């Protein structure tokens, strides 16, 4: 019968587009905004200030928009922003981040965040990412587009997870993961690149070839990071996809996973 | 108090035996069937098409019968079947599986699926199994009778867990685990055989001895798998419990955990 | 707004201080006692016999006071006791323990038990401890004061975790961790001591020095545990912090994490 179930609790300051659905026993707290086409399941807790975009789905037992730990001071404004076409499965926890220092927690578009995954404060997820069951981002974690974190992947605070990268199940990531790289184990170790994912995306053969060579430059020829960046310079100018790889290594603050 | 709490939602398509109990704020969805003596706690989400048998117990915050990701086409029929005398603890997630290709998700009888454990699509659990807290079966996983997967055990798609086998806590299983074998670590490694389980089952002392010999044949004498199967043939003809072990090795598709 | 939400269920045997808050769709079961200033969120399940103290916060989807597995006999009395100023985040599970053999499950004061963490039967946690997300104590685990168990730390039954000790993310602890010791990995290995924590607690620089020397006596000088205890004796009599360390090694029942 009604799009907003009568058993849900909707705070008067929440703002919901006219077609939003909310299931029974869900709570949509103060300062939570929900855009067109989004479906909130039953037994969902939403807390704000939080903006959720269009055409999202949030499943049962999720807590989205929770308090950030250790604020600089009491009542520093925080925020969580979720874009469009995302799926947040059961039991997921997502915390807000601080606004003043531009460290909101942010999730882009077309992401899949699977059961019991955890998105810690100030983390930023791009587009078309997949965080499989029980993945946990500790805090201040940046996950660039098309990355796949397999089940039970744990990510240390401040780590960057490169575009189109891949972690194996149960991986424990302490350092940055360069774009395209595949990591496994606890502690995580680089193995290869996700050539599969490149093909599914339609990369040319020449760019794949140039990425395979780039992997060897960084990981298999005894170079220092500095020497590898200088050697990749030329290929990175020719192939935007190698520039993605090179740029991910240059902006690494915690060293790269090796 | 009524057996179906008045605050629970029971879909007009669901079919329940007359003595079934359902707690407050629980949803028994469309196309769910629940047999005699089952108790559903509070805050449970059941979705279908799902058959739950007799004398089961399903605890709070569990999502039992969720959607399979792996559909060939929109509305391909899918199903989850749970047998009798099972206990499904809090927070457990169980996905359905496809009917057409005989790949339904199936759980037999007398199983214990402990908190936050995850049973992915198309998986098949036998009888008298224990999946400890946070165990995850990614998909297409077969758990044979009496197996124990210790807490936080992660199992790769398509793996077979043999009868009476055991995994140590935090194990990450990528290959098949032969019957009776104990495995540990990330990545998992074979260590020994579950002699304790054998004695709790009543095995004769000759059969336990033959199984200890069989472990060494496969794992300690430098034999190939082909060589080991040939050498086990004789003992397997004498002892049904050694045939279990031999048969588990012969039907391995991902290699055996070593 | 009423302190006890009209949608919560409060068993007539439960005993609450007058100012206790209890959110919608929460169950305070039989034999649950709750003290002054404690706040129970929505969607919380409390079962007894369980005592919760003063100024505690228990978040959504938590099951606090659950049954102990395999009691000596049906209806052997069990209990869980939680002290004051504790925070129990979402999805946390805490089981009771047996009363007769002094094995209740007990939690002291000023503890932070983060999302989806698990406290198994007969476990004892002191004061000012942090169990990060998804930390799991299997059963009969003792956690001394100021310990920090990072996310996804798994603890085998009967282990003791010493005061001021630290585990890295994803650690799988199978033996005792001495006080102050930092451990990492699956299986866990000792790396150093938590000198940071000592500084934040205000230890004198002479006591930190004596603890650094004590670490080397146990771990870096080829001594047996017996030898090391004899050599530490003198410093332990002079510094109460080194006695903490020595006493944690002497009372180890599963060997120490090395
Ligand atoms: C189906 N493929 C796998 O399950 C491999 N995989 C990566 C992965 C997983 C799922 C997806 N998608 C789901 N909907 C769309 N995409 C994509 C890649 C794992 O993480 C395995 S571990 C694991 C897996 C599931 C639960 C618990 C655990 Cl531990
Ligand atoms: C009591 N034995 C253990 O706790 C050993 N165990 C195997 C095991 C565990 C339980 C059972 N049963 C429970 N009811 C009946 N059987 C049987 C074997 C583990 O998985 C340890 S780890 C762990 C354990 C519990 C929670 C989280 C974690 Cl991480
Ligand atoms: C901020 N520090 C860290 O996040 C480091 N940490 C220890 C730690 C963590 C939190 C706290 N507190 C929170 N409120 C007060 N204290 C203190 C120490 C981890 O366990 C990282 S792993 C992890 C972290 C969080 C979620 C999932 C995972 Cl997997
Ligand atoms: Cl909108
Ligand atoms: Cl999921
Ligand atoms: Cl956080
Ligand atoms: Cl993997
Ligand atoms: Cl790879
Ligand atoms: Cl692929
Ligand atoms: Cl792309
Ligand atoms: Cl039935
Ligand atoms: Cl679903
Ligand atoms: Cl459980
Ligand atoms: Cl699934
Ligand atoms: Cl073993
Ligand atoms: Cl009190
Ligand atoms: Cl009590
Ligand atoms: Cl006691
Ligand atoms: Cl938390
Ligand atoms: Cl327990
Ligand atoms: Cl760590
Ligand atoms: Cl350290
Ligand atoms: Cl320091
Ligand atoms: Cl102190
Ligand atoms: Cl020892």
């Amino acid at each position: 019968m009604s799009l907003i179930d009568p058993r849900a609790i909707i705070d008067p300051s929440a703002r919901l587009a006219a077609d939003v659905q909310v299931g029974p026993w869900s709570i949509v707290g103060a300062e939570v905004e929900i855009g067109e086409g989004t479906v909130i399941g039953p037994h969902v807790v939403l807390k704000g200030p939080t903006k959720i975009g269009k055409h999202n789905r949030i499943y049962q037992f999720s807590s989205v928009g929770e308090d950030t730990p250790d604020l600089k001071y009491k009542g520093e404004p925080t925020r969580l922003v979720i874009g469009d076409h995302n799926v947040i499965r059961e039991g997921v926890t997502i915390h807000r981040g601080t606004v003043q220092d531009r460290a909101e927690t942010t999730i882009g578009d077309h992401n899949l965040i699977m059961a019991y995954a955890h998105i810690g404060h100030d983390s930023v997820i791009g587009n078309h990412c997949i965080l499989v069951n029980n993945t946990a981002l500790a805090g201040h974690v940046h996950v660039d587009d098309w990355a796949i974190l397999s089940g039970y992947t744990l990510v240390h605070q401040y780590c960057r997870i490169g575009a189109h990268s891949f972690s194996g199940m149960g991986s424990a990531i302490g350092k940055d993961v360069p774009a395209y790289v595949t990591v496994f184990g606890n502690p995580a170790e680089a193995r290869s690149m996700n050539f599969e994912g490149m093909r599914r995306r339609g990369f040319s053969s020449e760019a794949i070839h140039a990425l395979r060579r780039a992997y060897k430059v960084v990981y298999r020829q005894g170079h220092t990071v500095e020497e590898a960046l200088a050697e990749l310079a030329e290929s990175a100018a020719q192939f935007p996809e190698v520039a993605v790889f090179r740029d991910s290594i240059q902006s690494a603050t915690r060293g790269i996973t090796r």
